[PDB]
């Protein structure tokens, strides 16, 4: 539908900027940053509000699910049989937010890859978004879903060499879409030490549910990056369990796990995509967000109904229909480590963006600066769900049994812009 998205951020006087200039404009950058040892507080924070927010939020919203949803499919294939949890959102403004320290060659491969490009016919200038709209609007819909900060919360933390110098812009990106930031400084001599404190940093702010965030930091490392994105839920509320008891959880064929599960008599926004082997469930979450699960078909692999995960979705949502169910799911909840850099590269991307052909010389002064770990902790969290609760029965309505004891897709949807902030597959709810 709407064409050229790069429009809604850049500034109304576009320019086609030279890709390799021969002289190199200053990079205002901050030196001493703060060391890791004894600062715990989150960066101070100090704006106009944006002007077209709700179709700069819808449009980003298709943006980051088409990535997320293309990272997904990566990731899932690389793990057939392991709980995969990624989150387009966090996933598009780490990209963003390091889009903000690329050199303009590089800064290209992001925008390619995000959808953000402008594709002009000349090969010595080209077309750069506003990397601070982006993050704002990404905020947007982050801060929409819940304003409080409990049922969604985002951090971001950057870890940078301590020999080295960091770019204002960049600074400021990790002010346009986290909720709370962190940038120090680490002497990475004592590299193994400097691991240990980088991660106890990390579950010093935020939580204990990854105590080894970053592995394999090595002595040479300028800047490792990681955000955080958790949402939190009560299957109480949103799934109003009347039943509640330990069920299998069939992993695999032969391989059998018993698993607290509900269950719910009532109306759901439901399909049975019958040529695709799938089935299709809509269950409300919070006030704003809603989830949608996919189970495949008796005999059907995940695998296989997870393949056209890319397009099929909104002809899924435009055929939704109320069905009387009886819905049984496990009670689940799922964290995950999100490696940008692995998934980037079994995508074939990877090489432009962080590694061998990417330059981040608007990143620092120092030469041959490199952006070496990029991770997302995604947190699902869901409260309760063992309890009961009273029932409105029909009575006079048989309802249509459908059971989540097989392996099975998920996401989680924001539903102002309609973003993914979350998505997955349980292989084993309680692994």
């Amino acid at each position: 539908v709407y064409v050229h998205p790069f429009n809604l951020f850049s500034s109304e006087n576009i320019s086609c900027e030279v890709i390799q200039s021969e002289e190199h404009k200053p990079l205002e950058t901050v030196h001493p940053l703060p060391p890791l040892p004894g600062s715990t507080d989150p960066d101070p924070r100090t704006a106009e509000s944006l002007k077209n927010l709700t179709q700069r939020t819808a449009v980003l919203a298709e943006l980051q699910n088409s990535l997320g949803l293309r990272m997904y499919q990566t990731l899932s294939r690389t793990q057939k049989h392991t709980n995969t949890l990624l989150s387009p959102l966090n996933a598009f403004g780490a990209l963003v937010t390091l889009y903000l320290g690329a050199s303009k060659k590089t800064a290209i491969s992001y925008q390619q890859l995000l959808g953000l490009n402008l594709e002009s016919e000349q090969t010595d200038c080209a077309y750069f978004v506003d990397g601070h709209t982006v993050l704002r609007t990404l905020q947007a819909i982050s801060a929409h879903v819940d304003e409080s900060r409990k049922e969604l919360r985002t951090l971001v933390w950057t870890f940078v060499n301590s020999d080295a110098d960091l770019s204002k812009e960049f600074l400021r990106g990790t002010q346009d879409f986290s909720d709370d930031s962190f940038v120090r400084s680490v002497d990475f001599s004592q590299a193994k030490d400097a691991e240990v404190e980088v991660n106890n940093f990390i579950q010093k702010t935020s939580d204990n549910k990854v105590k080894s965030m970053f592995k394999g930091v090595t002595p040479k490392t300028d800047l490792l990056f990681a955000s955080s994105v958790h949402f939190k839920g009560n299957w109480k509320t949103a799934f109003q369990p009347e039943a509640t008891s330990d069920q299998d959880f069939w992993t695999q064929k032969n391989s059998s796990v018993q698993v607290p599960f509900m269950m719910h008599t009532g109306d759901y926004k439901y399909l049975d995509d019958a040529g695709r082997k799938c089935s299709i469930v809509r269950l409300g979450l919070s006030k704003r967000t809603f989830m949608l699960l996919v189970l495949p078909h008796e005999g059907a692999s995940l695998q296989d109904i997870e393949k056209p995960l890319l397009t099929v979705i909104p002809t899924w949502l435009r055929h939704l229909k109320e069905k009387y169910l009886e819905l049984s799911l496990p009670k689940f909840s799922l964290t995950a480590v999100t490696d940008l850099r692995s998934v980037l590269s079994e995508m074939a991307v990877e090489k432009y963006l962080m590694g061998s052909d990417a330059s981040f010389r608007r990143m620092s002064s120092k030469e041959n600066f490199t952006v070496d770990k990029v991770l997302n902790k995604v947190v699902f969290e869901m409260t309760e769900g063992g309890s009961e609760v009273q029932n409105r029965t029909d009575d006079g309505r048989a309802p249509h049994k459908v059971t989540f004891n097989r392996p099975f897709f998920f996401a989680v949807v924001e539903g102002n812009s309609n973003a993914i902030l979350m998505l997955g597959k349980i292989i084993n709810p309680t692994a």
